[PDB]
């Protein structure tokens, strides 16, 4: 079969060769292998020699005159030889290094000094029962980040150059030699210990550094038992002797605890005989690190700041060849500048570049689907003549006279679709084990890529010579023969020109799924938007001419720049009295500008009044991180203390609030809308004296409203109507209101000391109220045209045509 | 039911020859057969003015069954949609008497919503019992 | 519907606009088909101004 | 993700008919396989020993379980 | 502090909404003067 040796026990014939090499000798003799272990750091050699007794004085000198009558050694040959034979006859344990003791024991020139020493055949039984129950312990429980990189295995990393840059420097100094990337769980600390070893390798990195990548795995380590003192005891002991840097990912977990494993790493890291890398999380970081000062003495603190949307593009290009090979499709050029701008302004599950990593992985695998299972746009006219085929066939064995009449209906429409079906079904079966193909031809190309930079890097310049010089061009002429072949063919259908090109309609597909948004809400660019809002706000609110025009002189400052990046969208302060318009120019604003009526939080000050719970102003810190695009609205702000004006102060000003747990939401793209109900030129000066002086100036614009005028009350019954037509237009039902109708419920409804309130009550109980009681009798059927007019004594009725 | 199963075997084992035969003769020809008895045997229950019946499964077998599990008999499930609603108002005044103006505009807010003079996005109706209690 | 603080009137009013609660499991559960009725103390005219 | 009772062994039941059939992507195939806890217990590290057998065969056949 | 609002919502209020249609062009020297009716208007520099 196949034998597996761990590293140590491969340095250890290595280390047995070099020190044979000074005295002089050509081949390697078993005798070696004791010298070696004899001269370790609590070597288990002697250990367990001891409990079987003997005199290792007596063999150590033995062993050492062999070496000396000596002038790949014959002897040497069968101790290979039985460590593959024997390694299928007793039970666990792999090898290690106290399994090499019976398989020197087995050799019939080092069994005659063991016992003319002391130590017998039958003593060695009962030694190693008792003893029962990178390198060694850097293999099974640590995977070394230098083999991957080198051999062609790891993701690239772009982006990360004031980051990795930074960390060499920390490595470099004496004292507080442990850097730790703080940061988030989603800006990236994973892979940015994994660019470090690249320069390793390459030589960029400085003289004064040469040591190795090694990822401590936590889940490793807690295999088993108790017996988790052994398996933490040989990483430190391996990493002392080697000078490594080991990697630790999320330290909070391992460092500052179930069992005690903290404090094995507390003398290696005070001593300077061990560095480490860390990459927790800044919620743990001040639990476990900033609370003990003998952590903070060894420890730096290294912010890793979440990259803007210019560095995110820059990202995405590194890993598009990545997606390229395994999903096996062509990802163009103006979905990757798409991607990372609808990452942060639609959907928000992480932080760059993890939340814009995801739609181009969904993408590019919706691709595979709509290609290898049949296309809906060719799937839709096999289902269609499906139903026809199995039904002409059916009509030819039953001679009748109805079956003939039937069978040229059917033959007519089969025509038609068989006449569009052969050229899709025909061309879709050659281009299925074409597309095939390329993934076939494209994933071996990426193995290649891989085996021939580990050559190179490794000194070994024999084998790489064939793979990019002739594996590798000698292949790029069919995979590109293919594609180009494959996109010809695609507009030949007319049909799925986007099915196998990730462009930017097809990253819009999966945005608009996970939300709800329809697809002709993300075409709209933020340009187009700014220029018809005056046109859009006026279809809804009537009536307050001059409140809408400055709302949209606020926002097209802060989007153009001219205004400082320390204010957010717009300060807003909406009076006058109810019923003016406060609630609905709110839900207006996000169904036009946001694209989500549903994204608007309300903070009512009914329970917020109390001192106790302005602390929590965080639950509204917390639940604006999750959803950036939302809008915060401050309902009954007459009622609100003075400690609730002094917390937002600092937002306004300096465009962030101080969260509790050190982390920082961004406020500049968040709305700041507010409502309370405080001629025109008192009601303002009153808002001003409750508040603080320096609160009312910082506020932008401060629109005061004003009651309903009886001329705009004509214009809110012409546009209230029309909502109601809009939802009867799935029955075919016409809703027609002739001018007659329209004043009599403008001139009863007209209560301005209260607000449009009662407004659309008195349409409900009289219009839409004897409206319903036709749709269920018999009166009105869906299908005919209604009609409201006014009757003889005043009264707003339906006229109806059909009886019960 | 067996040419049936045994045509999903077709598409599966890749048989294209087998699955000709299937899903083109044997599905046409076994249901054209079923129809055909269907429709000889309706033909013989009014030429005897007492035919086989207690076989059509519909609304007079499900609610049977319901109506045993519960209480509530068959005749309370059998009524229309667009009829109900309309004495509504009538069966509440049976025995709640006193409460002219309150029962009428229970109706007014159920009726409405369901036939799309209302939004989709709000629930049935939203009441709110004020006054004085013992009334109903 | 009366001897309660603000804590539950706030998720009641989701109901009566979005048609569903966001329960603590993970459920949408939609409330279409539940009718909502109230039961209080708060001629006519002056007995809704006051729950108002 | 569900409750113990919507339905969720019958969608890995419906997924092994559509890999026979070729409703699947020819360039990547996988197979269903059913992990039965019970089988692994019935003799006493033995489950360490037969839990890790079923793991290796599966890496390197490029299938789903 | 009423000069603050003052040029914004007159000399800054007109200048914004040029920045978005294609009234100044990034390139070119914004001009300010007083027109003949009396109001700080923001003279635009390229075709509509
Ligand atoms: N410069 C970069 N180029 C490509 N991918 C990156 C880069 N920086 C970070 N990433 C991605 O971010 C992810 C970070 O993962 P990790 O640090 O393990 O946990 P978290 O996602 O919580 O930060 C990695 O999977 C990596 O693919
Ligand atoms: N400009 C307007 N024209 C017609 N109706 C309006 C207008 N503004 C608001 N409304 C009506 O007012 C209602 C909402 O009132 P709301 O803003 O909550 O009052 P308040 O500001 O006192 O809280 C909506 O149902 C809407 O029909
Ligand atoms: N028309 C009626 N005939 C007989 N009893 C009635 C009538 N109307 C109301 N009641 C009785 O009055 C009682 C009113 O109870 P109620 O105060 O509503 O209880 P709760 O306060 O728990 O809702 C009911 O138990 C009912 O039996
Ligand atoms: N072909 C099918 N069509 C509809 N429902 C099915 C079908 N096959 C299985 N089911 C449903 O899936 C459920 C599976 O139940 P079970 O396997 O006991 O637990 P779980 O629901 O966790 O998988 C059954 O209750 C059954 O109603």
């Amino acid at each position: 079969s196949s034998m597996q040796f761990t590293d140590k026990a491969t340095e250890t014939l290595n280390a047995a060769a070099k020190y044979a090499a000074e005295n002089s000798h050509v081949q390697l003799h078993p005798s070696h292998v004791a010298v070696v272990m004899l001269d370790e750091e609590n070597s288990l050699f002697r250990s367990i020699l001891e409990k079987a007794g003997g005199d290792v004085v007596s063999i150590e000198r033995g062993f050492k005159k062999i070496m000396v009558r000596q002038p790949h050694s014959p002897e040497l040959a069968k101790l290979l030889h039985y460590a593959h034979e024997h390694m299928k006859k007793q039970r666990d344990l792999y090898i290690a290094q106290d399994h090499l003791i019976l398989a020197l024991a087995d050799l019939p020139s080092m069994a005659q000094v063991l016992k003319e020493g002391g130590v017998t055949k039958k003593s060695l039984e009962n030694a190693v029962t008792h003893v029962r129950g990178a390198y060694e312990a850097l293999s099974k429980y640590c995977i070394d980040l230098t083999e991957l990189a080198a051999s062609g295995k790891l993701d690239p990393v772009i982006g990360r150059d004031e980051i990795i840059s930074r960390v060499i420097r920390v490595l470099s100094r004496r004292t507080k030699n442990n850097p730790c990337l703080v940061g988030e769980p989603g800006v990236g600390k994973t892979a940015i210990a994994e660019g470090l070893a690249n320069r390793i390798v390459k030589g960029d990195i400085p003289s004064s550094l040469q040591k190795k990548v090694y990822s401590l795995d936590i889940g490793s380590l807690l295999a088993g038992a108790g017996e988790f003192e052994e398996r933490l005891k040989a990483v430190l002991k391996e990493l002392k002797e080697a000078q490594a840097i080991v990697f630790i990912d999320e330290i909070h977990t391992v460092l500052g605890a179930a069992i005690d494993a903290a404090n094995l790493l507390k003398p290696m890291l005070a001593r300077g005989e061990l560095r480490c890398i860390g990459a927790t999380t800044l919620t743990e970081y001040r639990q476990y690190v900033e609370k003990d000062p003998a952590f903070e003495r060894r420890f730096q603190l290294v912010m890793v700041e979440e990259p803007s949307v210019t560095d995110t593009i820059s990202i995405l290009r590194g890993l598009k060849e990545r997606y390229e090979t395994h999903h096996g499709v062509r990802i163009a050029d103006a979905a990757i500048v798409a991607a990372a701008q609808l990452a942060a302004r639609y959907i928000t599950q992480r932080f760059m570049p993890d939340k814009a990593i995801d739609l181009i992985d969904e993408a590019c695998a919706n691709t595979r689907v709509q290609l290898d299972s049949q296309p809906e746009a060719i799937d839709k006219l096999e289902r269609r003549h499906l139903q026809l085929e199995v039904e002409a066939t059916a009509l030819e064995k039953e001679k009748d006279a109805a079956s003939k009449q039937r069978l040229q209906e059917v033959r007519a429409e089969m025509a038609r679709i068989q006449e569009e079906l052969r050229p899709l079904k025909m061309k879709y079966e050659s281009e299925k084990g074409r597309l095939d193909e390329i993934r076939n031809l494209s994933q071996r190309l990426d193995e290649l890529k891989a085996k021939a930079e580990d050559a190179e890097r490794r000194y070994d310049l024999a084998r790489a010579a064939d793979i990019r010089y002739y594996a590798i061009p000698d292949l790029e002429k069919r995979l590109a023969q293919l594609q180009a072949e494959k996109s010809q063919a695609d507009a030949e259908r007319a049909d799925g020109l986007l099915a196998e090109v990730v462009g930017p309609d097809q990253i819009m597909e999966v945005v608009s799924r996970w939300t709800g948004i329809p697809v002709s809400n993300l075409q709209r660019s933020e340009k187009e938007k700014l220029l018809h809002m005056e046109e859009y706000m006026k279809q809804h609110v009537v009536g307050q001419d001059e409140a809408i025009k400055a709302i949209c002189d606020a926002i097209r400052l802060s989007r153009t720049g001219l205004q400082n990046r320390n204010r957010p969208l717009a300060s807003f302060l909406f009076l006058g009295p109810t019923g003016c318009g406060k609630t609905l120019c709110v839900k207006e604003l996000a169904a036009f500008l946001f694209n989500d009526p549903g994204a608007i939080v309300r903070i009512d000050m009914s329970e917020y009044m109390e001192k106790h719970a302005v602390s929590r102003l965080g639950q509204l810190t917390e639940a604006v991180r999750r959803r950036p695009y939302t809008v915060v609205l401050f309902d009954e702000m007459e009622k609100a203390h003075k400690d609730v004006s002094n917390l937002l102060l600092q937002i306004l000003d300096d465009g962030h609030c101080t969260d509790s747990k050190g982390r920082r939401v961004d406020f500049k793209n968040t709305i700041i809308v507010m409502t309370s109900n405080l001629t025109k030129n008192a009601v303002l000066a009153t808002a001003r004296r409750h508040f603080a002086n320096e609160f009312i100036n910082r506020i932008d614009e401060l629109i005061v409203f004003n009651r309903l005028t009886p001329s705009n009350i004509r214009k809110i019954v012409d546009v209230r109507l029309k909502e109601v037509q809009e939802r009867l237009d799935e029955k075919q039902i016409t809703l027609d209101v002739d001018d007659k109708a329209k004043d009599l419920l403008a001139q009863q409804g007209f209560d301005p000391v209260y607000g449009a309130r009662p407004l659309n009550r008195l349409i409900q109980h009289a219009l839409l109220t004897q409206l319903s009681r036709l749709l269920l009798d018999g009166g009105v059927r869906p299908g005919e045209i209604a009609k409201v007019t006014v009757d003889q004594e005043g009264e707003i009725i339906v006229i109806r045509n059909h009886g019960i």
